[PDB]
């Protein structure tokens, strides 16, 4: 599928050189950053979407995530399906696990306080995560069958909102440097 949304958000810290590439392709080259999230995908997310990507470069130097990323409203929820990471593997309150696309992912909830969101600069909101139990190899085509994650989240009382906001395949970083290159479809 063609992507129609370009995500390029930095909290202003350090350098985030994000290149909006041909089609579904993008790169990020980052240096000593605050928090940032860059990626490609769709203006309207869906729990029924299938997301494919190929990460031709995955070279974080420190804390970075290669991750499906998006939001809902009613309620406001920032969510992740993390397939690979740098030095830090993101964890939180353990809920259970889900098998999807040849991987097994731990399921977590965390909360952010006084943090940027789609609806304000100082917001408190829940985060939902599926984090793969081992890093997914990169450089071959990969698929995130997101309905498998949504259903698993539901089966643990993690209910997404009714009003879907954007949904991308992202590189997110904090307090780190590195390079990524990702094609999404
Ligand atoms: C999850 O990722 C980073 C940040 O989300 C951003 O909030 C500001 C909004 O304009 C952007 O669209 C988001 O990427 C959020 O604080 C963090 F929890």
């Amino acid at each position: 599928a063609s992507t129609d949304y370009w995500q390029n958000w930095t909290d202003g810290g350090g350098i985030v050189n994000a290149v909006n590439g041909s089609g579904g392709n993008y790169s990020v080259n980052w240096s000593n950053t605050g928090e940032f999230v860059v990626g490609k995908g769709w203006t309207t997310g869906s729990p029924f979407r299938t997301i494919n990507y190929n990460a031709g470069v995955w070279a974080p130097n420190g804390n970075g995530y290669l991750t499906l990323y998006g939001w809902t409203r009613s309620p406001l929820i920032e969510y992740y399906v993390v397939d690979s990471w740098g030095t830090y593997r993101p964890t939180g309150t353990y809920k259970g696990t889900v098998k999807s696309d040849g991987g097994t992912y731990d399921i977590y909830t965390t909360t952010r306080y006084n943090a940027p969101s789609i609806d304000g600069d100082r917001t408190t909101f829940t985060q939902y995560w599926s984090v793969r139990q081992s890093k997914r190899p990169t450089g071959s085509n990969a698929t995130i069958t997101f309905t498998n994650h949504v259903n698993a989240w539901k089966s643990h009382g993690m209910n997404l909102g009714s009003n879907w906001a954007y949904q991308v395949m992202a590189t997110e970083g904090y307090q780190s440097s590195g390079s990524s290159n990702v094609t999404v479809w």
